[PDB]
């Protein structure tokens, strides 16, 4: 099944793509093109795809980006679990230790939430009566513990459903999406309702390949965060909750130490009472931990292309 | 910037996506995914990919599926190519010699076309004060010069402007596309107008990174066939017009010896009434041979998800 070897390979991918050069190219991008498509071509020789696969394939991506599921393509094969192992070790190779563990964004972020100081109450009240109320509380310090004021805490998650808002277009704009700016002592606080977990869309193509993979779609339930603060690196990340059924079996593998949290029960009248609720809720204490930024520091910000509103 | 070496890589896809697998996996499916991106990461890894051009890519991929392009960007960088010289080699190496040679289908071939026997008239009149009218004729036989009778002629090609029915939706459907099945004589006639050669959607994905590797997006002149017949192996091919500035510099590199056609000038008064016609035309002949199935000949059809109207 062998028609050619790499050396013909390589020549080939030099003599339509590279040969057939006018003027200005961007160095960067013609160097990532001949080394992707030279090594499809060993892997099209080395398996003997055939042209009808090769054909199935990009139908597959075809129907994926019209899907808008590319970044959950990503998230679910472990590509977006990669880039941050590989974060982690240009970090540790840079002598960059402490900060709250950064783990993956997932792609359903959207810019523009509501903002205020210190406190924010995330959800709209339209599930009061089918999922619990959670209060998220935290901290956010350098390596020593010192207090940051006015650190930017963007937090999103999914409703009782495990629907996000934007997405579901049932939900109103921005439910669940809040950024909190930290008050003077460091502090931020969202009342909320409790994430669940969720599967990817049943009939969509993330899951029709993890089909044929015999792989389930599932998270735990998990709320996002990005932290950000003038003279420290950004920090992407979220906490898990500690009794999910999925929480060591993530299908986008993003659970690590550190990021696990375990969700109090406060059943106490008087508590209740001092937090203005009528019935018991569930606590969460997520503190987060910034490193300051150095001249000889790796970014630690990502552009991408996100959802806005 | 190495992170990760092979054998580490391979351990994290292995835990990622098949340690997962539950129950019955597609293992094709299962072997190329592993492949690709193991492949993947270890281009992320020696080419120190950042995350930012990750989802660069990743974006340009869902645009480019948004915008029905990855058929067209298969053609320009030059996979669709790849896999006819993969399909030649394989033929070698079974014996199979003689046939018209095959070329690339291109992404634009429609389902449904009118059929007739022996003669159809390819267009609809609509550019006739402004493109040259076009004879082509041609017999189909095996490889000593026999005749085949019923052999199914399916030709599809571009108007005065570099344009295709269907997706160009101003012209009337199935406009230059036809299927002409051969007479008792082996004989196809197709009465049409002289196509154009056509760049690709100038702001559109694949012009776009063209662009960043300073390659034009530019086909010669060309008729694209199917040609088809009981007993016989199913051919793709096309002719390209001599005198084409871009002959032997096609985007999709799919011009070889053995296509290409001369387009004679017929300005004889009798031989113009005699077609039936009131003005000057061009003539091109095309005959295709086509190679008898063999128990042991490679299959030469191809399935592919393809338009239909
Ligand atoms: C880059 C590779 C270039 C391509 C060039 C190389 C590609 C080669 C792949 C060939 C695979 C073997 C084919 C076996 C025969 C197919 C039979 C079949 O059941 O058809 C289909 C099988 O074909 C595939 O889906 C394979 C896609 C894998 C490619 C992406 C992984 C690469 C990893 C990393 C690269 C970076 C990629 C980035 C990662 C984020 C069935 O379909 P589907 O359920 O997976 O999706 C289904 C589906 O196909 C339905 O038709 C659709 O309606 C539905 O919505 C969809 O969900
Ligand atoms: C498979 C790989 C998985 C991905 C994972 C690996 C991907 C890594 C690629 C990184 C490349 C380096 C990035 C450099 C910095 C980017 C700056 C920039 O100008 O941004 C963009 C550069 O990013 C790219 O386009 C690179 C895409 C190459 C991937 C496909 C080739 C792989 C070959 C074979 C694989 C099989 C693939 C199948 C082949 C058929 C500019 O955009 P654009 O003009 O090319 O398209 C433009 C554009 O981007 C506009 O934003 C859009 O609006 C417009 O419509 C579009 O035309
Ligand atoms: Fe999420
Ligand atoms: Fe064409």
């Amino acid at each position: 099944h062998h028609h050619h070897n790499r050396q013909q390979i390589d020549a080939l991918v030099k003599q339509m793509n590279v040969d057939t050069a006018k003027g200005p190219v961007d160095e960067r991008i013609q160097q990532v093109v001949v080394r992707l498509l030279g090594d499809l071509f060993q892997a099209i020789e080395d398996l003997d795809i055939q042209p009808s696969e090769v054909w199935k394939g990009l139908e597959y991506l075809t129907d994926a980006g019209q899907a808008n599921e590319l970044g959950l393509l990503a998230a679910g094969l472990g590509l977006e679990h990669y880039l941050d192992l590989r974060a982690d070790e240009a970090d540790a190779k840079a002598g960059i230790t402490g900060g709250t563990p950064r783990t993956i964004e997932g792609p359903l972020y959207v810019a523009g939430a509501p903002e205020s100081v210190g406190f924010a109450r995330m959800d709209d009240g339209s599930e009061s009566d089918k999922v619990d109320t959670l209060i998220i509380e935290g901290t956010v310090t350098d390596t020593e513990g010192n207090i940051i004021e006015g650190a930017k805490v963007e937090v999103w998650h999914a409703n009782s459903l495990g629907n996000y808002s934007f997405f579901d277009k049932s939900q109103s704009d921005f439910n669940l999406r809040r950024t909190i700016l930290t008050d003077v002592n460091g502090k931020y606080v969202a009342l909320t309702t409790m994430p669940v977990g969720y599967g990817c869309p049943p009939e969509g193509t993330t899951q029709a390949l993890l089909n044929k993979l015999g792989r389930h779609g599932n998270r735990p339930s998990h709320v996002h965060y990005f932290v950000s603060a003038p003279g420290y690196r950004k920090l992407t990340t979220q906490f898990n909750i500690e009794g999910d059924e999925y929480l060591w079996d993530d299908f986008a593998f993003a659970t690590r130490d550190g990021l696990v949290a375990t969700a109090t029960d406060v059943t106490d009248e008087a508590e209740i009472a001092r937090r203005e609720l009528d019935k018991p809720f569930k606590h969460i204490t997520f503190n987060v931990e910034l490193v300051k930024e150095a001249e000889a520091a790796p970014s630690s910000e990502v552009e991408r292309r996100r959802a806005s509103a």
